């Protein structure tokens, strides 16, 4: 997260951070046994993190779960990076409580000018690599759709959404990826893209999440 501020130890109870030996993506818990994440986060070998503040100290609250399956969309591109979502499903089930918490799937869509919540354990520089050692988070604003595609033109599909700043200084950056954009309590995207990070004119695109609520539902019942 570039120009974002600490959260604070367990103020984003659903965060979760993906870990192969170090963090490299971050994830959403939306019931005990279930987290969403981006599907170019991908890969074998994934410990889910959660009640996570420092990811290099364990104070206390965190629960390490093992993936029992990563499911990407089927239909998702690696070019073009439409339909950016995957589910992992935990070996064992977390125990909740008010460090650890779902968040929940949205009912309808969000509008532009919604303010969300984006954060995770990033770079939090725009021109070389920072990461921090605790969780960083950021207010941002959903974009119109005019300004996200006059901003990567041909390359926002509806599956999409722009939030952020133009004017640069904030943004979400890579180690974000798969991580929760929350506007009024619900999930609505998915750290995906971007132009680098913070940039001027070159907002940070999420994952539609609305789009895909009858797809994680109907996945999660036949799993
Ligand atoms: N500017 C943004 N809003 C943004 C957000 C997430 C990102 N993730 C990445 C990324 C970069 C290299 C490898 C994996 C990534 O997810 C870049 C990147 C940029
Ligand atoms: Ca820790
Ligand atoms: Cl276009």
């Amino acid at each position: 997260i570039v120009g974002g501020y600490t959260c604070g130890a367990n103020t984003v109870p659903y965060q979760v951070s993906l870990n192969s030996g170090y963090h490299f993506c971050g994830g959403s818990l939306i019931n005990s046994q279930w987290v969403v994440s981006a599907a170019h986060c991908y890969k074998s070998g994934i410990q889910v993190r959660l009640g996570e503040d420092n990811i290099n100290v364990v104070e206390g609250n965190e629960q390490f779960i093992s993936a029992s399956k990563s499911i990407v969309h089927p239909s998702y591109n690696s070019n073009t990076l439409n339909n950016d979502i995957m589910l992992i499903k935990l070996k064992s089930a977390a125990s909740l409580n008010s460090r650890v918490a779902s968040i929940s799937l949205p009912t309808s869509c969000a509008s532009a000018g919604t303010q969300c919540l984006i954060s995770g354990w990033g770079n939090t520089k725009s021109s070389g690599t920072s990461y921090p050692d605790v969780l960083k988070c950021l207010k941002a604003p959903i974009l119109s759709d005019s300004s996200c595609k006059s901003a990567y033109p041909g390359q926002i599909t509806s599956n999409m959404f722009c939030a952020g700043y133009l004017e640069g200084g904030k943004d979400s950056c890579q180690g974000d990826s798969g991580g929760p954009v929350v506007c009024s309590g619900k999930l609505q995207g998915i750290v995906s893209w971007g132009s680098g990070c913070a940039q001027k004119n070159k907002p940070g695109v999420y994952t539609k999440v609305c789009n895909y609520v009858s797809w994680i539902k109907q996945t999660i019942a036949s799993n």
